[PDB]
């Protein structure tokens, strides 16, 4: 719910669709394709290598963001879980006291 | 992490105050011995079960509210991680056929 998580879920929908597009791509491609022409055969051969090239640095940068948030979390819980055991252990202490006092009253 | 965060950490700071000053007047007593009587020397006894039970309640509530808020990242970790492998896979499909059409226009 954190704007931030809403942030980084928008920004995977929007990679997964660029990619859906480049399926779709691929498809008409297959359909027709390019030409056993030199020249070209080439330049689509670079095409593939900048979209395969841009995809990989998108997709890193995600899991970037991912690792972010993650570590955000477990920062949090860890500070939350930490707190209860000296919470925990303080109730220990002052229990003993109690119950030995409540001892000492005549033993 | 945030607000749920932030009350609960004021939540067992009070917790802890309590414990203060309880263990505190426990210091007074811890020696305010005065011989007794049954009947006081029994509600002193009394006295001292109902605090430590006060102090046990407190502190399990302390324990849920903690359980509480990790699940809470949990959960928003595993929606995070969750989208990543998400958009991994997506990307291992969409690469397997870019891969696929460029080596046609290749060799």
């Amino acid at each position: 719910q954190n704007l931030d998580l809403q942030l980084y879920m928008r920004d995977c929908e929007l990679a997964e669709s660029w990619m859906s597009a480049r399926e779709a791509f691929l498809n008409a491609d297959d359909d027709a394709n390019a030409g056993g022409n030199v020249e070209a055969l080439i330049k689509k051969h670079e095409d593939f290598d900048k979209a395969i090239n841009g995809h990989e640095q998108k997709i890193a940068a995600l899991q970037t963001v991912a690792d972010q948030l993650i570590a955000q979390n477990h920062y949090a819980s860890n500070l939350v879980d930490e707190k209860r055991k000296q919470v925990l252990e303080r109730w220990r202490h002052l229990k003993e006291g109690l119950i030995e006092k409540r001892s000492r009253l005549g033993d």
